[PDB]
């Protein structure tokens, strides 16, 4: 209504402060989903053949099952984060079977639009897709990146990702010829478990080395595995910031030890971005009259803010002498011979600008906030029924706003189906209600409810 | 426009989240101003006579200058905090000479409306007025209290006073017959310097004793002297919380060692307010289906959240036995004899509620946040020109969002007019532009500009 619109201009100034009080909206969600269809594995095996023959030429020259985390993640988005405008899922050519494509708020974005060099679409590597979300048509300036296996809880709000006062919120964790032989080593670890999508520590070390070479030496931690808020403008600045470095990440059809991630690279560039000093900004903020001419009080506050306290009169006299020097080379003051101090006089006197730069050291271009792992759930699910049930009960007793469960099950064990059933039971317990993004389905499905009962009986 | 209104319902849920994303508005400002007119001092002296004669009967039975802080504070409100809707000034009967009463956004509220028992209006004591701001007609639910001597800076925003996630922001500082003889002592310290308005540590100790008696023993700090955000609902709850205790503060016509303040009392009640446990809330949050009946997963999460991890099967079996006990006294489960678990069954089984209370201990009714003195300026201005100029230069070099300058000048010294001139110079330097609340005035005033120059020459 018009009353609501006019209520925001009812302050003393009479202006509007929507951009400072009502948080940055809209905010979108981006998912990276993949499926283990027969065509995907066939492309995988031919790519293995190509890489093997490439290595063969190199030393000749020298001479599966997914327990539906996307469904429950979308349910979590609907339940705890109902302020999301649009949800995007990036896939090669696969469309989720149970997603309701008729819903305008969910869209499948193929790799054709995501990638710009159409010769890299059969990439089959998560960092390559991670490097190019911000180029999606219709994406908001600020969006959250979801890794298809992280869920929400405790009614998460955008206040937990970005704040207008302290900037973005950064969550950190534990601190971080012959090349053909190294490439020969990389062909052994291709099938570890990570082609299930969405070799890691080495890449982190490479990014640390690059940032160290450009931003200087600093002890760096790694971001937590949790839904990350990404700014399109900042990410694009990072893209042009290392043009050829991002090419290598997109060029590789295998996640290589030499590439840069989505969170470590984006966040630490945000924390280390240096903005050049603006002399005009200094003059404007010091000049409270906005008249362009400084009085004795403005000169005094300049001297205090340039020099170091305590301020002796010699500092102010020297600053005045420096100011009168420049005028000869190029509302009454105490010193009769001191000319009017305008922006041009202070921005053209080289030693004065040098002292200003000495006082105004390099600031940070973007604000940021740092927090620990008191609100992030990262649990390890490895083939042990007792450990899994204990961890899930720990989740249940104390909910956290960011929940991650790595599904690297052995898949060849007597206690794999039971663990899968327990995980499905936990996911359905957290979020039973079907989401709006799900096609009408799951009729008379009756997933195994006795395996959970079986481990209850065993324990 | 209608597009702006409809944009807030463009999320997945389709609802509106104005009350959670756009901060609590409107927010008002309340000033406590007083002037040293001849009538005020005449009432002061007759009150001194009454108190002296009261003490005389007691042991018979046994047998000035203000340097315009309100102007610059209003200028600071306009410059750095332009989001304030209304500004209120509470005075006995005095109206500031230079205030523009034609401005609808500034209003003078007399003590008649502030006080409810019309027999206490000649109170002449700051805590008495402090106890009754929240009863002002037209005041917002959340407002900032200004002590007529605290200014703003660095473009303060409501984010620095209250946050929707962490609640209100609390700023703390350094940790905290025969009665007729004590009353005889109190008559000596009546004129110290504090009848200039807007005996202090003893009152803090009294409030600490009251809170200790009611909220238990806890090490308590004192709030900083800075513009405090006060909630009308919380303050009213505190008013009814100690009905007769607040009477003594309002009854006294002298700020007595036995009374309770505006910040220490309000804040620590906010930090210690205990809300009784709601069993219905527990049942609702545990029941994710909202169907009113709990399944095996809901029972399991109840057991995990009531008992202590690790959860043995004996705990769950005991909880189930307890549940089936109550039904006899008053979607298939694993135990065939376990009746459907509704809200009534769990809220009527006494031992289950006892265990829930044991797990769900007493929570805090209101959220709060704690910060230090890294953004509050409290400087001491005592008759020393060098100390004053050093402190003011320290203010200038590093601005802070909350600036306080106590004007307890000796007023009988060779260096009092110089200090007053330096203070006026600093205030005009920070905020030269006249505010909208000032009547057109200050023509050809030409306040002394040579005393600052005089101390420049001396130094
Ligand atoms: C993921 O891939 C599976 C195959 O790996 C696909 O599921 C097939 O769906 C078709 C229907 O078009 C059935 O005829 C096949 O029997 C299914 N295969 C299997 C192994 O069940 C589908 O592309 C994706 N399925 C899901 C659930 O995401
Ligand atoms: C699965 O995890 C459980 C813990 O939940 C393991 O139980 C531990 O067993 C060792 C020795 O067998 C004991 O010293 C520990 O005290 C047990 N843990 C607890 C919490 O009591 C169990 O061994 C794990 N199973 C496998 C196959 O590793
Ligand atoms: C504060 O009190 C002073 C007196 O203590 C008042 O100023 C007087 O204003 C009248 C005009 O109505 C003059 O005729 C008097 O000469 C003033 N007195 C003095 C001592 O200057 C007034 O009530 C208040 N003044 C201010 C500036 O707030
Ligand atoms: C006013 O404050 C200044 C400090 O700004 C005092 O100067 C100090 O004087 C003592 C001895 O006289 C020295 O030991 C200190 O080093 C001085 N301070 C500084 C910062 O150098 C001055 O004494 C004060 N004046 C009065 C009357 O107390
Ligand atoms: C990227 O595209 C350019 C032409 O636009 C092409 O020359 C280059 O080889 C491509 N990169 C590849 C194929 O890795
Ligand atoms: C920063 O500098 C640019 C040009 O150097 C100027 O246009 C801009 O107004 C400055 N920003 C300020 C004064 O805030
Ligand atoms: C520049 O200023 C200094 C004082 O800081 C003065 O001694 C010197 O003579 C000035 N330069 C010229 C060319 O006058
Ligand atoms: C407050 O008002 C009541 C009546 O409303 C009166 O009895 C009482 O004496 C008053 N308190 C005083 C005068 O301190
Ligand atoms: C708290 O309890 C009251 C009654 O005891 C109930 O009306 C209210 O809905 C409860 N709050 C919840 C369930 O959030
Ligand atoms: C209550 O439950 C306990 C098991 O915890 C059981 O031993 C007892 O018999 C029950 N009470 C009655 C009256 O049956």
């Amino acid at each position: 209504y018009h009353v609501l619109f006019d209520s925001y201009r009812d302050n003393i100034a009479g202006k509007s402060f929507q951009n400072r009080l009502c948080l940055p909206m809209p905010i979108d969600v981006v998912y990276t989903w993949v499926n283990g269809t027969d065509l995907e594995l066939l492309k995988e095996l031919q790519q293995v053949r190509e890489q093997m023959e490439e290595e063969q030429k190199a030393m000749r020259e020298i001479l599966f099952e997914d327990n539906e985390e996307l469904r429950y993640s979308l349910r979590s988005i609907e339940r705890h984060a109902p302020w999301v405008r649009n949800i995007f899922i990036v896939t090669n050519g696969q469309i989720p079977s149970w997603l309701n494509l008729d819903n305008p708020r969910v869209t499948i974005v193929t790799h054709q639009d995501v990638f710009r060099n159409l010769s890299h679409l059969p990439t089959f590597s998560s960092p390559a897709i991670e490097s190019h979300i911000h180029r999606i048509e219709g994406l908001s300036q600020k969006f959250i990146y979801l890794n298809d296996d992280v869920m929400f809880g405790k009614d998460v709000w955008p206040d937990d990702f970005y704040s207008h006062s302290k900037g973005q919120k950064v969550y950190l964790t534990w601190p971080v010829l012959l090349d053909e032989e190294e490439s020969l080593k990389t062909q052994l670890a291709y099938f570890t478990d990570s082609k299930n999508r969405a070799t890691f520590a080495d890449s982190l070390r490479y990014v640390n080395k690059i940032l160290n070479s450009k931003f200087g030496f600093t002890s760096r931690k790694v971001p937590a595995h949790m839904p990350h808020m990404i700014d399109r403008i900042v990410m694009q600045e990072l893209q042009d910031m290392f043009p050829e470095e991002f090419d290598k990440t997109s060029f590789h059809k295998v996640r290589h030890s030499e590439d840069m991630q989505f969170a470590f690279s984006y966040f630490y560039y945000l924390m280390s971005a240096v903005q050049p000093l603006n002399i005009s900004q200094v003059f404007d903020e010091v000049d409270t009259d906005q008249s362009g001419v400084l009085s004795d009080r403005e000169i005094r506050t300049l001297a205090t803010r340039i020099h170091e306290l305590p301020l002796s009169l010699q500092d102010l006299t020297g600053l005045e002498h420096m100011l009168i020097n420049c005028s000869k080379m190029l509302e009454s003051y105490y010193d009769p011979n001191l000319p009017p101090v305008t922006k041009s006089l202070v921005t053209n006197c080289k030693p004065v600008t040098d002292k200003i730069h000495k006082a105004y050291k390099d600031k940070n271009k973007y604000r940021f906030e740092i927090m620990g792992e008191e609100e992030i759930a990262f649990k390890m699910i490895r083939t042990n029924v007792s450990h899994v049930v204990g961890q899930l009960d720990d989740i249940r007793k104390n909910p956290r706003k960011f929940v991650c469960l790595n599904d690297n099950i052995d898949h060849n064990h007597k206690d794999a189906q039971t663990v899968k059933a327990v995980l499905r039971d936990f996911y359905e317990s957290m979020f039973p209600i079907p989401s709006q993004f799900e096609l009408p389905r799951e009729y008379r499905n009756r997933f195994l409810h006795m395996h959970e009962l079986q481990e209850w009986r065993a324990y």
